[PDB]
């Protein structure tokens, strides 16, 4: 009855963090077109995911292209999606003695004021890993865990002696880009 | 009383899959050295992790170097660790109608013999994603999920109509490099 | 004369595997065979993993599985192939002699110097800056230094400073090109 | 004369941040200041993330946090710095004119052609093969094609085939070098 003549996508560009969303909208012309259905597609599916109604979710750093195509006409229009890297900030999750710093997509585990310090940790459903943490050379220790992705669950505790004798901390859970703390 | 004169590490090279282990052993000379303590270290900690007693665990593809250093003497010897990629094989986890193929570190979700097919999935503690799966053009559908790491937990179910009407499958769990299936 | 409308398209082969930098040619078959307008657009859903030419040549870029689609200009009939990009076989390629050189191990190079009192590596990747490193003593007079996470077509200029006993010498500049330079399986 | 034994080492600065391809110079301070043997070995636990020179120049290689250690030849006294390698700021750099060129967006390039009926990109990265692509119609006469996951020092040779209306033309070959080629903030 009333054929589509064209389509547009708004917003025309967008920037999202990994795990963060943005809603795209197809405007079909004319307004009283009989069939206004669109199909949403993405050329860089590693970088961003698109829902059946144009919700775009950032997965990995990069720039990709998200298209609406009309069932009637196969008129196409596109937005450019930029998935940003993690802010280059330091988030402290712990106290004066022990804990971790979120440093983009790495964690820096620390123990301060110890005669020794080990770390026991499991990433998601992977294996338990055990490590002696590295002495900074002044009585404190660091150990980095590398290249965490959004929604990673890290379970960990420490064995250190702070002067009175060896102790285990309790099991703690960190979920990457969910668990919060204090900027450094 | 009896000083160390040297150290060796065996095996001298090793190859491991991601998530897979290998035990290194320091041999201190002479056999009746009074202090036989070693410290284990790794120069490529992204690629492989080393325990306080020389258990080396592959984390990511690459070649790194793992060293034993004697408390007495600081005599050092090294092994070369190669962390291999995933076998280039196809593991089917599903039936005739629906499921996934493990294809190295990607999953290929499939539905066969449907008038439409969507996928709903969550990776570890990340967000739910929803997607229309792509038509192969003969009545079947595929959708890849990209760049899974060892111990990743993927929870998923399908909405498809195979001819009688739309239905959801039950929630299923896949754990990357744990869940098994049949080679293609 | 009469406009003959397209009714279908199929793509062959319907699956393919390639390594990074390697190509596989897809062919869109439009139906019927006397259709006026035979044109197709090729697209890919995972462009980090694989690139498609306007004529359906698929090149592997990164490890993964993606989907390449041909769409008819007439009627927008679509058919798809699944493209898997494999990693490098689990083999070791020696590029050098029994004193110095490198091993290709998947996407990492192991540089080596046999029989010395020290060994240093001087190397630049593509148009990056020169890196200088002390190579790691194996503990037996031998040295090794890994260069990590090379891509196909990466150019590596290298040379060694090392002392086999008499005195310290610089080797000549050498060029390695990742997945082009050949050598002997170990 | 008398052998003066080393008693300690400290490293300064104790933390540093650098971008990929950028350097920071560490300095090992041996104690006491009249120690006979002042030599230190530098090592790093995360060599994919950062490289250390035999004289403690740290270069960023990949995003991450790692630990760089100085060890005294006399007594094996150790002190460490934490090195963070940052990603590229979240900015857009234009390399071209108002008709064609590319945008640097972090480690991806967005190639663009404004005002045409088709647009194709012809490009090679370092010593890889030539890729040919149809650029994606925005839907308004404009085209864009992303090149993904470039490293510092990557050399990109490109040119465009496109038709602004009169007829199809090839642009001249141009060279882009990732994190060396400059342009104007958008
Ligand atoms: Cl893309
Ligand atoms: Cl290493
Ligand atoms: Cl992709
Ligand atoms: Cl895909
Ligand atoms: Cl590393
Ligand atoms: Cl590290």
């Amino acid at each position: 009855n009333v054929p589509v003549t064209g389509v547009t996508v708004n917003p025309t560009t967008a920037q999202v963090e990994v795990g963060q969303s943005v809603q795209l909208n197809a405007s079909v012309a004319p307004s009283n077109a009989t069939n206004k259905q669109v199909t949403w597609s993405v050329s860089g599916s590693s970088i961003a995911s698109v829902s059946p109604n144009g919700l775009v979710t950032g997965l990995a750093q990069g720039t990709t292209t998200v298209t609406a195509t009309t069932a009637d006409g196969n008129k196409a229009a596109s937005a450019t999606i930029t998935v940003a890297p993690a802010p280059s900030t330091v988030i402290v999750i712990g106290d004066e003695v022990k804990g971790l710093k979120k440093i983009g997509d790495d964690l820096l585990f620390y123990v301060n004021g110890a005669t020794f310090a080990d770390l026991h940790y499991k990433v998601n459903n992977g294996g338990q890993l055990n490590v002696a943490m590295a002495p900074t050379g002044n009585g404190n220790y660091t150990y980095p865990v590398h290249n965490l992705k959004h929604g990673d669950t890290v379970e960990y505790f420490f064995t250190y002696n702070p002067g009175q004798g060896a102790l285990d901390t309790p099991w703690q859970t960190y979920v990457h880009g969910v668990t919060q703390g204090t900027p450094e």
